[PDB]
């Protein structure tokens, strides 16, 4: 029975929100293919991920193959279906499918997001999940003196190692040179705010804006994003402690 292999690339830090994710599908013809009535490959992903069309590419041992299929796309996923006649050229060979899907800013940080790689004939259905995550981190931001003080309308920036700003635009995140595209996270009411969708790494804070009677911190805050740090089944991980000396 022909196999079926789905990876994703370099999957190994997560994901940030607008990234381009790189996945394969590999299968093997079978040398008696022409005894098929049927042969479909396929994924269908969460909702939370969207497929790039342009990017998919048919390859059989090396070479791109154009011919011989009808792809559907839709937003989530994709079918190829086979002409088993033009599958005998390529019988007892290696198929692959490369192609990307972008991951959406309603990722939520800590969860498994799937895909769903498969091949269906007339005799077996295969089928292959991968899954991919981002990352997060959550704040509270509270009096030095008073740690059950908590401040509202505090605002920060954040920052990578480089000393590059995150930018949301429509479909993401982007690290960049430009302080004034810089996106601008606020502690509510309780004082309490969060970065969501970037890959693990450590990134820093940076407060452009006091609470009322409250001095700024011009000193940078450094924060780790790892598997875990936003969120563990569900229940969400303690935020950490933004302090704020009084005027
Ligand atoms: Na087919
Ligand atoms: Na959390």
């Amino acid at each position: 029975l022909p196999p079926l292999e789905k990876t994703v690339l370099d999957k190994q830090q997560g994901f940030n929100q607008g990234e381009h994710i790189n996945y394969q599908l590999t299968t093997q013809i079978p040398a008696n293919i022409l005894g098929y009535q049927e042969f479909r490959l396929s994924d269908k992903a969460d909702t939370t991920l969207t497929l790039l069309p342009e990017s998919i590419e048919v390859k059989v041992a090396g070479k791109t193959v154009t011919t011989g299929y009808t792809l559907t796309t839709q937003k989530h996923g994709f079918t190829l279906d086979f002409s088993i006649k033009d599958l005998q050229n390529f019988a007892n060979q290696t198929m692959t499918v490369s192609y990307q899907m972008r991951l959406e800013k309603t990722a939520e940080p800590d969860t498994a997001i799937n895909n769903e790689g498969q091949l269906v004939t007339d005799k077996h259905t295969l089928t292959k999940r991968a899954a991919v995550r981002t990352g997060g981190k959550s704040f509270v931001k509270v009096d030095s003196e008073n740690a059950k003080i908590t401040l509202p309308e505090a605002v920060f920036i954040v920052k990578n190692q480089a000393g590059e700003y995150l930018n949301e635009t429509a479909n993401g995140y982007r690290w960049q040179k430009e302080k004034a595209l810089a996106k601008k996270i606020t502690s509510n009411q309780a004082g309490e705010f969060s970065v969501k969708g970037l890959k693990d790494g450590q990134y820093f804070l940076e407060e452009i804006s006091a609470p009322k009677g409250y001095l700024l911190n011009q000193t940078e805050i450094p924060f780790t994003v790892e598997k875990n740090s936003y969120a563990t089944n569900g229940q969400r991980t303690a935020p950490l402690h933004v302090i704020n000396k009084k005027v």
